[PDB]
């Protein structure tokens, strides 16, 4: 629960920069896959819409990618 | 803090979802920035690198973007 969109970054950061390289820096990044997010996901846009972009659609897009929880491309940076 | 990768976005989602929406659902969204996150920004690669993809990078790449936090853009959906 992030108490503004800014603020929720801090947070975010945190939990997040770890979630990611814990994989990675684990053993392997997938690398094509977050490039897959910086390309574009008919998600991350209709998400624009859907809450914060409705996180199955843009985080997912990034998960999907980049943000990284791909568990398609993955077998290395989730 | 998130335990792991998959279950971060659990409670990512809650937190972004509400976060981002909440700029937007409050007047409007940037629209235009997002599309960015889902171009390519030189960071959330460099991202890739730097931890759970250097949130100054890839959320960054990111909150410059779909993730939503784009201060540059914004005026909408933060």
């Amino acid at each position: 629960d992030q108490p503004s969109v800014g603020d929720a970054f801090d947070k975010y950061n945190e939990a997040v920069r770890v979630f990611t390289q814990l994989s990675s820096a684990a053993n392997c990044d997938w690398a094509a896959c977050l490039s897959s997010l910086s390309a574009s996901s008919a998600a991350c846009i209709a998400a624009v819409g859907e809450l914060g972009l409705d996180v199955p659609l843009d985080l997912a897009c990034a998960a999907t990618a980049t943000s990284s929880a791909t568990e398609a491309c993955k077998g290395c940076l989730w």
